[PDB]
């Protein structure tokens, strides 16, 4: 029982959102020495802080390597590598993080309300499903007019995979409950998803009130 | 390190479709080997369930104490303590287990596919939505025609506490991906919703495949 | 001849899409030069490798790269010139702005005089009432972005109110007739400083123009 390294990949909603981009080498489980010597291989100049000291389980020392401004050379397709040795563990170990490739777009769709409860008048729901993106990194965010929702009005499960033929592809939903009386007074809502396959990072779609049209033709003698 | 006590409850996935009857309550913590049954309240149908257990290492142990009684007593709200006295206890464990009510029932419904993915005519999408009640565990079996599929074409997701207002509700969702020909020759499709606020524990629904043309004559 | 000096806002299809954003201080002169930058950000500029302008002075410019963070933090730049023709060095200084304001984004159907040809029909997309005039359009079909060298967009005017200063701009794409009877989606995107997620986007099909509903009466008497 006891853990090996390895590297995690920077936050999506920081990468997307325009602010920064950060990187994280961890190990763990036994309140040691303060001699966990982080090394990165690629630095340019500003190298890592060793972060905070955090614990867990029994005591388990938790202490981590972190540099900022990491957008451009993990975006055009640099190969980071972290090293680390301790004072027990004295045998040094390194893990490699890249920037994955196959990569897919995802299919967005929002969908009307559930005659059941159209006919009830005291609450409707709306649905977003997005399937069929390459890594399991997306964002959902919903909208109304051109405001935006906090992040308390809905709820978002997580991305599983999907089974079905040759390659692995996922999926992600959400759903979003509105009084009736905008409903039906024409209140209009958007659902978005942020996804690193995309061209301009985001897409969009919205609905409103997808009915036919009716034709009156009457001969009178 | 902890000897510890945590809460725990009855897996009500073996009511619906099972015919058994265990406790879920394993070990609070740390104990040793054991033959899985350490002696509770009741002299109530003694007919205790029993297996050994391996052992186990690294901090705790995979030994638990079960004991039968599940569907009979499931009335009136009785409580079922799991106890384990193993010498890493420096006191007897008696544990508790307090069960409340309140049981809602599912608001099941479901809705067309997309309109824009039907012009391209590769696979059919349905999905099935399940929301707002107090207990957390729900199960899900879809069916094309009228028996039951397997657990190897579906996909479905676990369940959130969603956000209402002035109540403790929750919801859950799964997707269905069917090729197009079989939707378009008008094969039907249900989802079942199995809880324990129904009267006989499933729900169905089913839809499928429009002009407002009307023409009137009258005379003079 | 004259002396000259200038600064320069990033460009903002540098900072919403790829952030490696510059900054620029020219200087028109030289009828051997030196700048200096007051927020020290430990990455030294470049010089110009001076080219020549309007039969005249050759300009020399110096470019100081990396600074997206501290210009949307609301920091602010001042850079120092040098040069022999010049008695005092010059400064200016930039900063990011204030008081801005969102856009409003429409797609219009096509006019149906345009269909009875069977050639191509239009689309126009608006955006209007933004405060800085900076601003990017994209187009799309389905979810293939289309290259930039099949559309026409007019630049940023004015708009003539009373109450503040604001701005709009327009937008066209041409697109064939048989691939709008199929049923084919088309989107619009528009790019903003002032945007919370920094793009929105509408679209458009051969439905939503329909009328819901109509009344025909034919009277033999
Ligand atoms: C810097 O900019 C301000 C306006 O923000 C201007 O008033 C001033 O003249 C500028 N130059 C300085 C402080 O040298």
């Amino acid at each position: 029982c006891h853990p090996r390294l390895s590297l995690h990949r920077p936050a999506l909603e920081d990468l997307l959102l325009g602010s920064e981009a950060n990187l994280t080498c961890t190990l763990t489980g036994l309140r040691d020495a303060s001699g966990a010597t982080f090394t990165w291989t690629p630095s340019s100049g500003k190298s890592a802080v060793q972060g905070p000291p955090e614990r867990d389980l029994c005591g388990c020392y938790s202490v981590s390597s972190v540099l900022p401004g990491c957008a451009q050379p993990w975006n055009h397709g640099e190969t980071f590598t972290c090293t680390a040795a301790h004072p027990e563990l004295k045998t040094p170990l390194t893990a490699n993080i890249t920037k994955s490739g196959n990569t897919f777009r995802p299919e967005v769709h929002l969908l009307p309300p559930p005659s059941e409860e159209l006919a009830l008048n005291e609450l409707v729901t709306l649905t977003c499903l997005a399937r069929g993106f390459s890594p399991k990194d997306v964002l959902v965010r919903w909208l109304q007019g051109s405001q935006e929702l906090p992040r308390e009005k809905y709820l978002t499960w997580a991305s599983r995979q999907e089974p079905s033929q040759g390659t692995t592809t996922y999926a992600v939903t959400s759903i979003l409950r509105v009084a009736a009386e905008d409903w039906k007074k024409g209140e209009t809502f958007s659902c978005m998803v942020g996804h690193e396959a995309l061209p301009l990072a985001f897409t969009q779609k919205t609905i409103d009130r997808g009915k036919p049209t009716h034709i009156n033709v009457s001969v009178v003698m």
